[PDB]
DNA sequence: TGCATTTACGGGAAACTG
DNA sequence: TGCATTTACGGGAAACTG
């Protein structure tokens, strides 16, 4: 809450103060060398026409004053740095991991205004600093004398003060919204050739001198070592119009922004890598735009620069599912420093630390995401019977390795579950009533419920293509549970066709020449399925209408 | 057959037989002149050292011989001309009638062999005779006289040779294919943006001294004055490779060809026309390619040229439908006076010509067309009651102007019955499964037929997806017919997820707790349906396996 | 020879301009 | 304001190159 922002925002009104402080003390000493100037230029020359002694003692003022005045902003500015070290190296920093989570999903990161509101209040008080470092400079251009408080001072302050500001600046040029495909906007950090795609820039040092003044310039790949050292590493030119000049305009509330739309990857196909396809990684490889600008005045010529989060470049949205579970890698173990040389050693996750980004995975895209139970099934999958919260998952294990026994990775198989929900399973899945993921174990040990006639909603462990399925149970006679009862799962295909309500409500069991039945009375304790799945069924010389259905046996 | 083939013929015979004629004759003219020219030449300088008469008889040789000769070709080039009229005008004009027919599916058309054959053999047989008007050319160029057969001769006759060799290739250039997207190819005259295609050119005078001789351009709407006149005409440019050179290689046995692939329409898109949407006339305007090239040679210097059939273009598959409705009706209504302002007032078809037409859909795209009762019913639809083989279908009631009472046009309809068949029910339409068209007053007047339990397939009449139906019928206990009974039309959508087979084997009808019924014994006149759709039914801890099943009621 | 990655095109939907 | 035509992108399959 207001455990820091208190703390800080007080700095930052002291530096304010500070600066008020001075100028006053300033005016105040530009009058007394004036008054002197006056009294002292009428007694010098004074016969052209009791003691006292005003000009000895009095005098001394003109060096006092100077003194205080100097030694005073030496305060401030040992002040300014203290705060403008809290503000870069804390405040702006943990925005910027906050800002990595939200990227792959989780909590919502605040506004750069509070940021802004610091940065800019800071950025003033040093411009005023500035300017009475000058007119100082002045009262020395008038009058001076042995020992002049602002003539052993005037080098290194000017020094000081500019090395304040620049690093000020600089750190205030920021990426507030990393690039994206709008056609794919949970999935901030792939980009395909051929594809449009916008980025945000955002300076937070919010004057009204630097508007239409800085033209920001787009590039890619920029002094990346990893296309000489990388056998196979990939080359591309950004198509749209990079150059923007970044104004008040636009971005409401100030801000002074440039949110680049239409830009454009190209691959440079000169031979040159030759794509060698026997190399070091595959495509993921990260990569990284960068953006560059100039801050000119008089007297001041300050570069800024900075560059997004690595980045990976696909060709096909085939590879989108691949390229989005190298993304997670790294937003996931790593602080910022770009390693983009990160895939080639990749380190092992935490199991406590996967679970929650897998659950942000269906939270970000739904309306719920990964209970406790379901969890600890794919848990399992991953680790052992012993899944610890600490157990290691290692980057081959959860992405290019296959199961057990299957015949697919483990990041897939959830990945298709997930389009799967996406296009054909919303308001069942918002509505918590399926069960997802349950072992073929815990599944029957959980029905020797009830009413021969209650049914889970699973989904299949043994697809590619993410496919649901239910099961029930009945009474076999023998005083004891039925062998229980599965579906062959429901992929896209069928589900395309008529919906997995309209299969749910109408199944039936049939024979040669018996009524056909239909053993699907309750969800999962107790809930008729008419009620359960009420809501979500469709509708209820001339032709007569007719239904899909699904049947076994 | 061999009609004309065998007249013709012969007479290419004649002209080569005339030409080595010739070639004695002035063999044995090169002779007699020297001979004379011995003798001569001996005798008019003797005496540096019984009557008779050698010179005054024997000289008249060197005439009567070169008249005969002169005389003699003159004979030659006159037949070739008559030949050479029956093979441009005749021949050649067919053929090309034959091409356009083939493009909207019909009768195959016969390769270029047997016209490249006589066109070579006339074309060799002029080059020889301009070579003897250039050996008499030589004689006269030694000995001259009073009157010389050959100087009164000489110009005309180099004249009239040239004259007509030009006519004569001129008119070999031929488009042997016309131009085509591959993945369309049975719609071949209708282009999109963006997508490659097709064309081969061809020469028929297979000489051997034209093999890299001749570089054919491609160029696009060249000199078509509807730029000019017609309100909104779009523009465009051929982008992939123009230039090619015409070579023996590559296509097989001789043909002196040029395959272009590898071209694309692109719009000029300049304002311009400003795509006034006020105009004219919709994207049914025709455009038309250009080949042009150059035979250049020692004292030759040819230009040729020529135009594929007229050509719709199109931005978007939607719409190649009515694009291909376009290219129908011209190359229908037009035996090739290029006609490009035809859309205009598009002039109306007969019901007797509309109809093979039709039928040439199907079987093109198939393997049967429509038969007769069938082509009655769309008779019946476009023309009224009476429909007379005579009656005229104008272009707006075939094409765009909704049907009697329905919402859609009547060749967007069948063309939806055309898609249908291509990806749902070939097998079926192959083996006359279906009647398809049949009106709903006729197909009840057909079942009063047998037993309870006969089905016909239809095809729906007021989708636009286009849609398949099946009827069958009762006994309603009144001693008479049922009401009959149809069911609403399965269209892609079903039949994309369970096959048109399948639904027929299993369709129930079914109530709350009776057992279900199945009314379909029996296709048409009396097949057993186990028989009839028998060979296109799909097969025949443990999931449970399920069917998908249509069902009424 | 096989697998990985990229291209090319169809179809659907949104965007555009008259 | 509405309709026509074009663009932009996803997904599937073929083509390419190591």
């Amino acid at each position: 809450m207001l455990d820091k922002q208190k703390e800080l925002d007080s700095k930052v009104r002291n530096v304010k103060d500070k600066v008020m402080c001075i100028e006053h003390e300033i005016k105040s000493l530009e009058d007394l060398q004036d008054e002197y100037d006056f009294k002292c230029k009428t007694l010098q020359n004074r016969e052209h026409e009791q003691e006292q002694l005003l000009l000895k003692k009095m005098y001394l003022m003109l060096d006092n004053k100077r003194k205080e005045v100097v030694h005073k902003i030496i305060e401030l500015l040992n002040v300014t740095e203290l705060t403008q070290n809290a503000l870069i190296n804390d405040e702006l920093v943990e925005w910027k991991r906050r800002q990595q989570s939200a990227c792959i999903g989780g909590p919502p990161n605040a506004c750069l205004d509070q940021l802004q509101n610091w940065f800019t209040i800071v950025a003033e008080s040093l411009q005023q600093v500035r300017q009475q470092l000058k007119k100082l400079e002045e009262l020395e251009q008038k009058y001076t004398y042995e020992h002049d408080p602002i003539t052993k001072n005037k080098q290194v302050l000017w020094d000081r003060t500019f090395s304040l500001f620049q690093q000020l600046i600089q750190s205030s040029f920021v990426v507030e919204r990393q690039p994206c495909m709008p056609t794919h906007p949970q999935r901030p950090l792939v980009l395909k050739t051929g594809v449009q795609f916008t980025v945000k820039l955002r300076l937070l040092v919010k004057l009204q001198e630097l508007n239409y003044n800085l033209k920001v310039k787009v590039l890619f790949d920029k002094d990346v070592n990893e296309r000489n050292t990388v056998k196979g590493f990939r080359k591309f030119n950004i198509l749209g119009t990079h150059t923007k000049v970044m104004n008040m305009e636009e971005s409401t509330n100030g801000s002074l922004a440039a949110e680049f739309r239409h830009l454009q990857l190209k691959e440079q196909k000169n031979a040159g890598t030759r794509t060698n396809e026997g190399p070091l990684i595959v495509t993921e490889e990260l990569h990284s735009l960068s953006f560059e600008t100039q801050l000119c005045q008089p007297g001041l010529v300050i570069d800024l620069e900075t560059t997004s989060l690595p980045v990976v470049v696909i060709s096909n949205v085939s590879q989108l599912p691949s390229g989005w579970a190298s993304i997670l890698w790294y937003n996931m173990l790593v602080a910022e420093p770009r390693n983009l040389s990160f895939f080639l050693t990749p380190p092992c996750a935490r199991w406590a630390q996967l679970s929650e980004v897998l659950s942000w995975q269906f939270s970000s895209v739904t309306k719920r995401g990964l209970n406790v139970d379901q969890l600890n099934m794919l848990g399992e999958k991953l680790l052992g019977p012993n899944a610890s919260p600490d157990g290691l998952i290692p980057w081959t294990r959860f992405c290019k390795e296959n199961i057990n026994d299957k015949n697919f990775p483990f990041w897939l198989w959830i990945e298709s579950i997930l389009e799967l929900i996406k296009k054909h399973l919303l308001p069942l899945w918002n509505d918590g009533c399926i069960m997802g993921f349950i072992s073929k174990e815990r599944e029957r040990a959980l029905l020797k419920d009830q009413q021969p006639g209650t049914f889970l909603l699973r989904f299949s462990e043994s697809s590619r293509e993410g496919a649901i399925t239910f099961t029930w149970v009945e009474r076999s006679q023998n005083g004891g549970e039925p062998d229980f009862h599965a579906v062959e799962p429901y992929t896209k295909k069928e589900l395309s066709a008529v919906t997995f309500p309209d299969i749910i409500r109408n199944y039936k069991v049939m024979a040669a020449e018996n009524i056909p039945e239909n053993p699907l009375k309750y969800l999962y304790p107790n809930i008729d399925k008419d009620h359960a799945f009420g809501k979500y069924y469709s509708r209820p010389t001339g032709y007569i209408k007719t239904e899909l259905i699904s049947v076994s046996e």
